[PDB]
């Protein structure tokens, strides 16, 4: 198993997300959402909020355990390793984004790391604030690289359908979509 940098993804994006059109663009969304969904499947967090931001970026927030806030080797944050080392999901999105921010909440603290220009870290994982001890979760916001995708316009209906389906499969978890470009909004939740 050979590890690679994010440059490898950028030179061969089709190999990881299939294409660089609308389908490939939305694959980025699926990757980030599936992480939140996987966490909820394990029973952590009961709502997953997706927001299409006005600047074109997209936000996914869950209330699971939060990504690891600890250190890897050489003082490098565990989360930075996940977002910058290709084990060939998260790193792929980061590599194909002009910028990405990840915010982690756990143990009364709120941490944040920011990446730019294809996943280059411009900060470390720094504590930016505090929260209630019970509050946990992960928030990821990314701006897809316009120099890679033929379209960077997220389609509300496409994402809405995918979240609806994810909600039906999860059960007892609320999935929401909010379009800040049009003020459109919707929520999905299926009981059992
Ligand atoms: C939106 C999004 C994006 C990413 C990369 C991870 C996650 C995420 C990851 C997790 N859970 C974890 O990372 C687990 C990993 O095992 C220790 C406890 O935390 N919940 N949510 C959510």
């Amino acid at each position: 198993q050979v590890l690679e940098g994010l440059d490898a993804v950028r030179k061969r994006p089709g190999m990881y997300i299939g294409s660089t059109d609308g389908a490939g663009l939305h694959h980025l969304v699926w990757e980030i959402v599936d992480n939140a969904v996987d966490e909820a499947l394990s029973g952590f967090g009961d709502r997953i909020d997706v927001t299409i931001n006005k600047d074109g970026s997209l936000t996914v927030q869950d209330h699971g355990r939060g990504m690891p806030t600890g250190m890897h080797a050489m003082g490098i944050p565990t989360v930075e390793v996940i977002f910058t080392i290709l084990h060939a999901g998260s790193s792929v999105v980061n590599a194909l984004s002009s910028w990405l921010e990840v915010e982690i909440t756990r143990d009364g603290a709120v941490y944040k790391q920011r990446f730019e220009n294809g996943g280059k870290p411009v900060t470390t994982l720094k504590k930016i604030g505090t929260a209630l001890k019970s509050k946990t979760g992960t928030k990821v916001t990314f701006m897809p690289d316009a120099t890679i995708f033929s379209t960077t316009d997220f389609k509300y209906n496409t994402i809405s359908e995918r979240l609806n389906e994810s909600a039906f499969l999860l059960k007892n978890v609320t999935l929401s979509l909010t379009d800040k470009r049009t003020d459109e909004a919707i929520e999905f939740h299926y009981e059992n």
